[PDB]
This record gives structure tokens, sequence and C-alpha cells, in this order.
């Protein structure tokens, strides 16, 4: 009780905020691991213990890489992530931020956090309540459809890219209202965060006629909060994600139309499964495509987005021996090294199985994890160069194909990518 | 004659140094390019004109990426790529440009050129009398000694990385004295030449005694030389390419010292060659293993290297559309938006042979044309998923098997890669 708030406060007036953070997502992960440990089902020879960290960091850190299928955990394992994505999630971190910093705006923080997390798990109970499709269908696969739906939304709006159906929202990809239903919780989250904050302090203050909200609203940097900018920052946010949605759509529209995954949709629908995904490409990590079956060109194009810096880090971010450590710190240097790391520890996948432990393979995911995104390239073994009936092909991402060291380097790269926009000061 | 004075003096006098060297590079380009298929021997029929612009362009551009064998040059056509070595090297272009700034030192960098390229004909000369295994080799393959021995000297110091065998300097691998008398060439080229060039001057002021050697030695900025640093700058440039050298030296050694590609070796042998191959990865080309044989590891040791900046681009170079325009030009936008292209151009390619048309080829072959390295992942019709028997596995880079918009693509590449350290200001 009051000796956490002791406590944090002691980390809070010494330590950088970074070491702060850090020792907050660290403890917090532990505790989600050892209670994803604590209520696994009885009787049934669960994941290993490597596999639980993993998917407890990947939760936290709203990275969605999994290990684990999602239908190997229970539900209070499943309320337990979601309270990790909770308490992990971009925006509610930045809110203790904002907590602690004026205690050492919070109100319409804390509002628009709580209301778009109750408002979004309300409409998708809504909706799964008026269409019965997707009520068969999660009573096919066995999961408390409220369950689902607070997990669905929580998840959407804290961009983490988790979904108790095992397959993502691959299911769902023919249901069109739902996408178009979930893509403004992504869009409230982690992107569009600073341009949705900004208009709804000018509806406070437009509605409430109290000058301290047009004081906040035109001096963005006097009040110190990261994601509250100017209005041609703003308006610079909204423009750019909206042009990088709309080029991604244009790509992916040009060249998988036609493709496989989409296969049995109409027009409609296959318009807003493409740009249901163009919007998770940045960081949301929800898909409705086996990523594997898409072009190359739309797998580099979807690497380059999830390559680009998040605007929040564009806008604040903008002898020798001092020149090369400034170089270093460039976001690429650690995605090599982690990269030269991967492609070590996997030698022997990738000397066997070439077709999915292939470089560009690695490259994807060390990119996924950096940025948060959750894309993985998977695993098919149909693809297998030797033909291998012992197989089981299982939903999970490919990190959880690979060795126990490579889950253990992807597990430190998604650290350091929630810890970035940090360690670059 | 004097008339080609003139009309240099007049481009130089309006034009931009960046404008007078595109054109420079294109007019030589396509002159070199029309002389090799002017020459070309009668009765056979030659490789298509593309494939002959190709390998004029990356023998002009220093850049050694193959579309045709060797083989299939005669000497008058081999004798036209050495004369476009010289013309198109690092240092004779960076003469030329002294000659037109001084006109509107320069016996100081001609007598190290000339004197350098020299001394490397003679002594590979030399080394092919005293040792009869290259000559009774250069007999087998039916290429000239004289021919191939300053062929040889002039992509290795002009750090271009032809040479008239087929399959490069694999054949010669076993000979170590020709390695370690060919390795001090390339560092005498792009690489070390700011070092080389300070230490010659050195010399002379010493033996000479006149203060101007002394007066151009201790202000290297007044004579506005790029290739003339202080001597903390040139101490800077031995240690960092020694450092990489050693870098790279040590990964092989650790990862591929027990692989085919050197089985038959001594330890010796082994060493020198991989120093040999270490030496080359930063700019020369010269490769005595199959690039392709090699771990992941190693291969991404490459890539990376050949990813990072020059010195000279290092040491010389150090609202929001402003920002975004400044991140545009960061030598990493311009190889992720050519790697899509190519990858768009092949997908063909890729989708029929995932094994040898994979996305972590193509962006090492765009690394390397953007590098004017010369490392080609190469091309193993063995290596096909489906069993095809109408190959003939030749020995030309990997960008040879692309399609005409994928050599295009290259084409452009290289020439952009040659006028870098250019376009950025």
């Amino acid at each position: 009780a009051s000796s956490v708030k002791q406590s944090y406060s002691f980390l809070v007036c010494k330590s950088n905020p970074l070491v702060v953070q850090l020792v907050y997502f660290v403890i917090i992960s532990f505790a989600g691991f050892l209670a994803l440990k604590n209520l696994k089902p009885q009787g049934k020879p669960g994941p290993k213990d490597l596999d639980l960290l993993f998917t407890s960091v990947s939760t936290l850190t709203v990275s969605s890489m999994a290990t684990v299928e999602m239908e190997d955990l229970s539900d209070r394992q499943l309320w337990v992530l979601i309270l990790l994505m909770l308490m992990g999630g971009e925006v509610f971190t930045s809110m203790l931020g904002l907590y602690f910093n004026n205690a050492n705006l919070v109100r319409i923080v804390t509002g628009y956090f709580v209301a778009t997390v109750i408002s979004s798990s309300v409409i998708i109970i809504i909706y799964f309540w008026i269409d019965s499709d997707a009520r068969n269908v999660l009573k096919s696969k066995e999961i408390n459809m409220y369950t689902f739906c607070i997990f669905t939304a929580v998840s959407s709006f804290a961009n983490c890219g988790f979904t108790p159906l095992n397959s993502n929202m691959q299911p769902f990809r023919k249901n069109w209202v739902l996408l178009l239903l979930v893509i403004p919780q992504i869009l409230a989250g982690n992107t569009l965060f600073s341009p949705l904050l900004r208009l709804c302090v000018w509806v406070l203050g437009k509605v409430s006629g109290k000058a301290e909200y047009a004081y906040i609203l035109q001096h963005p940097g006097e009040t110190g909060y990261k994601h509250l900018h100017v209005r041609r920052n703003s308006v610079y946010i909204v423009l750019s994600v909206t042009g990088l949605i709309l080029l991604q759509v244009m790509f992916i529209c040009s060249f998988e139309w036609n493709s496989e995954s989409l296969e049995g949709m109409n027009w409609l629908q296959k318009l807003v499964g493409l740009l249901f995904q163009s919007v998770n490409t940045r960081q949301a990590g929800e898909s409705i495509l086996d990523i594997s079956t898409l072009s190359p060109s739309t797998l580099l194009l979807f690497a380059v987005v999830m390559y680009l810096p998040s605007d929040a880090s564009f806008l604040t971010a903008n002898i020798s021996r001092a020149l090369w450590r400034n170089f270093t710190v460039n976001k690429l240097s650690c995605l090599a090294m982690f990269t030269f790391l991967a492609c070590i520890t996997e030698r022997k996948s990738i000397s066997s199985d070439p077709l999915n432990f292939n470089i560009f393979s690695i490259v994807f995911e060390i990119i996924s994890a950096f940025g948060n995104v959750g894309y993985s390239l998977g695993y098919s073994c149909q693809k297998l160069l030797k033909p291998d009936a012992t197989c089981k092909d299982a939903s999970y991402g490919f990190v959880g194909r690979w060795t126990e060291e490579g889950k253990l380097i992807v597990i430190l790269v998604m650290f350091l990518g929630r810890l970035k926009e940090f360690i670059l000061k």
C-alpha cells in the first residue's frame, strides 16, 4: 500500500527515470512469470519455464512475440496476461510517469486511458452479443466470451498484439465490422496518442471554458508531457501515420490482393482487412494474414515500417571516440549486433533448415522484438528441406522455434526495445 | 587534345564537382561499353549488350560486379577493362580533381599513383617468373601472363576486384606469397591511402629538407585535399582499418577455419588467405573463397563491414520536412529503396527459387553494389528446389542471374555508390 508509494518515491528521487523504469519492468515481468507458473492447470504438462517467462515478458513489453500457443494458457493465466498488458502499455507507463512527476493534466490522461479501455471492452462485448458467428467461434475454441472481449480490448488499446485465439485475428478476418471497430482502439493507444489527447484537451477546454485547459493546449512544452505536442507536431503525427497507412494499403493491395491469404473474401472485406493489417504494422502486432505467405516486397515493406522509429522518438529527439559512441547509438548497430548473435545461436538450425531459418527471418524477428511490433514470419514445417513427419505445425511465432539462447536474446531485445526512447538519452 | 582540356575547364568553372564527375563517369562508361562491344571476338556469339555495359560500368565503378564470366573476354577487352580501371580508380579520380583544382601536392600524388601501379605490376610479374605454378595455371586457362599480371596489379591497386580468372583468386588461394604481395597493393589504394600519402610526404620532406613539404604535412586542411588529413586522423585511419581487419580475421578463423572452402591448405596458408579475405572485405572485391559456402554469421559480418561508410566519408563529414530530407540521406534509406525495387523485379525468381533468390542475397548484392565492394553471394544451381538439369553453373556473380531490370537497378546502385561522399553534399 503506502510502502509501495514510499519505495517508488525513494527510487524516483535519486535514480534516473531509466533506472526506475528498468526496475519496474524487470520486477513486474518476474512477478508475471511467477504468477503464470503458479496458476498453470494441474495434470497437464505445461510449457517450460523459459516459455512462460518469454510470454510474460512479451505481454508486459507489449511486443506480442509468442513462444507458447495462446490456447495453452487457462482463463486465469489469460487474466494475468491482461493485467500485465494494462500495467505495461505505453499509455499506462506514461500516465504513471506523469503521476510521479506531478507529485514531485494527470486527470485528463487517466480519464482518457480508463474511458478508452472501458469503451473498447463494452464495444467488443456488444459486437459479440449482436453477431452470433463470433460466439460460435469462441464456443468452438472453448474460450470465455467476456474474457476474450476484455483481452482483445486491452491488447488492441495497449498495442500489444496478443489474442486468446492461437491464430490471432485470422479466424475473424471475414468479420470486417470487428476490424473496423478495433482499428480505433489501436489508433488510440501508442499511435495517434498525442493528437487524440490534444483533441480531448481541446474539447474539454471548449465545453468547460476554463483557461487552464487552453493554457495547457497552447503551452504543450510547459507541462513537460512527452505525448502532448504543439498543433504543428500533432498535425504532423496525423499526416505521417495516415500517409504511411495509405502507402502500406496501396502496396499490399497492389501485390497480395489475389493472394491465398485473402481467398474467400469480398472486395470490401479484403479492403478492410488490408487496412487493418496496415494499421497494425506500425506497432500493434495483431494480424489477420499468415505473414509468411506474403510476397517478399510486402515483407520488406513491413520490415521497413517496423524499423521506422516512433514519431514520439522523432519529434522529441529532433574526440573521434565521442563520434564513434554517437554513431553506435542509431537504432541500427544494436539491431545488427543482435541479429549477429541470433545467427550465431541458430547456426545449426540455419544450416539444416535454410528455408525457414534464413537470415532475413532472423532480421525480421529482431526488428519485431526491438520495435515491439509482434510480426513473426512463422514456421511452416512443410517448407523443410528434409521431409520430417515428426513435426507438429504450431501456431506460435518463429521465436518459439528458436534455441533457448535465441529466446533469451529475443527477451533482451524486447526489454531494450521497450526501454528505447530512454537509452538514447 | 587541348579541346578536352578546354571542355573540362568549361565544365569545372560553371557546374558543381558532382555534375562534372557524373558526366565524366557516364561518358567514360559509355565509351568503355562501346569499345567492349567493338573488339568482341568474331564468329563466337558473345554476351548481350546489357552484360557488356554492366561489365564496363562495374570495371569503371571499381565495383567488380560481374554479369559475364571473365573468360568470355579477349585480351583486347581485358586491356580495355584495365584502362577503365585506371581511369576510374578512387586515387586517379582524386588526382584528376587535384589537377583541376590546382590549375584553377599534385606531383606527389601523381608520383605515388604511377609508382605504386608500376611497382605492383613489376612485383607480380617477378613472382610469376620465379614461381612456375602460376605460369602453368595461366597456360591451362590460356591467359597471357603479362596481361594477367598487369590486370591483377591495376585491379588490386584500384580496389576494383576483377581478375582474368573466372573464379577470381580462388585458384591462387594456395599461393600465400602472391596474397601477401597483393595485400599491400590493395592497402595502398582506396584504403590506407591517407596515411600512406602522409608517410610519403613525411619521408620526402625529411630527405629533401624543403620547408614546403613540412608546411603541407602540418597544414593538411590548407591544401584542400580530401585524402590528406592531420596526424590524429591518419593514426585513426590506420588503427580503425587494422582493428577491423583483425576482428574479421578473428571471426572467420573462429567460424570457417575448418570449412570446405579452405580444405587442403596449411595453417599458414589458411591464415594468410583469411587475412587476405578480411583485407578485401572492406573495399577490394577480390575473393579466394566461395562466399556462399561461408556460415551465416560470417556473411552478416561481411554485410556489416561493407555497409560501414568509408573512413574518408566519416572524418570529412564529421522545418519538419527539412528533418525528413536530412533523414532520407543516411546511406540506409537508399539501400532499402533499392532492395525493395530489386525484390519487386525478382519476384518470380524469389518465388520459384527461394534458396538462392532470397531477400538476404538481394540485400547483400545491393550493399556490395552501393559500397563498390564486389562480394557476390553467388548462385549454385544445385540448390534449386526443383531439380533442373538445363543449368550451366556459371562463375559470374549473383547479379548475372537476375533479370534485366535487376541488372539495370544494380547499375544505378553502382553509379550512385561511386558518386557517394558527393551526393551527401
